[PDB]
């Protein structure tokens, strides 16, 4: 090489018959749990092409779908995964640019996931190869809306919060009494047993909010005084749950429950426990009112 420079008499080889598809899972809550699921990608001959001497409709692949898989254990990781399409076995009859469309298939929709609807046009440049004595997929160019770009799909993972509050009313209500509660989050296919969600308890005085963890499929015990709350801060969407307060009728309390989703319709339950609710993308506030009079 010139002076102190170092000369490499060739290059790193790129496989011009293979196309990488990248999945980026975009978390609205950076602490979100990662659901067990696939993302599927399909490649199809582009029908919209004007078939002249150089441009061709793509030749259909034998395996026109590929996928990436996510599991609960990916949490904390990069949340980027790759798959690949292979064009090496595709028989091209003549040199040309062969056009395909690459999309993400939203077949099994996961609660709280927003699916990328991007459609990439992919040009497979197929050049005559003197060695192999045939037309060969030589390089691949993909583009979205007027820039040649790596093929990436970006799916968004939303999650939610559940806030449980205690309110004491009546002239007989003890505002310094601790009421006992249980929270159960039920496991499903997306989020298995023992995965943990984050819980913050706020008390009304000088102490800062306290952090704890609750396991899916495991009863979580907590207490609340009037005007205190807990908040599940990274509750996944699609998760069934029950909140119950102990029975305080023998201590002369009446208990009612208010189930209030953010922009939704408030729900009043005379009694002691929520139904089995299912978490949605809306923040849920559940208030237990304990009333005592003379």
């Amino acid at each position: 090489g010139p002076g102190s420079a170092t000369t490499v008499h060739g290059e790193t080889v790129v496989n011009g018959a293979k196309l990488t598809v990248t999945k980026n899972l975009d978390l609205v809550n950076s602490n979100a749990l990662i659901p067990n699921t696939d993302f599927t990608f399909k490649i199809e001959p582009d029908t919209t092409v004007n078939e002249d001497g150089n441009k061709f409709k793509g030749v259909a692949l034998n395996t026109p779908m590929t996928k990436v898989t996510y599991t609960n254990s990916d949490k904390g990781g990069s949340n980027t995964k790759t798959a690949e399409f292979d064009f090496s076995e595709v028989t091209f009859e003549k040199p040309g640019v062969y056009y395909y469309k690459v999309t993400e298939e939203k077949i099994d929709k996961v609660p709280g996931v927003s699916y990328d609807t991007t459609s990439y046009t992919v040009q497979v440049h197929v050049l005559w190869n003197e060695e192999q004595q045939k037309p060969v997929a030589t390089y691949i160019v993909g583009y979205k809306e007027g820039s040649k770009v790596p093929i990436q799909f970006k799916n968004s993972l939303d999650s939610t919060t559940l806030t449980v509050k205690k309110k004491v009313s009546g002239t007989g209500g003890d505002r310094s009494k601790d009421f006992n509660f249980g929270l159960t989050l039920k496991a499903n296919q997306y989020y298995k047993a023992s995965e943990k969600v984050m819980i913050e308890k706020t008390t009304k005085g000088g102490q800062a909010p306290v952090q704890t963890e609750a396991s899916i499929d495991q009863l979580y015990h907590f207490t609340l005084k009037d005007g205190e709350s807990i908040k599940v801060t990274n509750l996944p969407v699609g998760v069934d749950y029950v909140v119950t307060e102990d029975d305080y009728k023998s201590e002369k309390y009446t208990t009612n429950v208010e189930v209030s989703p953010q922009d939704g319709a408030v729900k009043n339950i005379a009694g002691n426990s929520t139904e089995q609710e299912t978490s949605t993308d809306k923040d849920m506030t559940i208030t237990f009112t304990n009333k005592k009079v003379f």
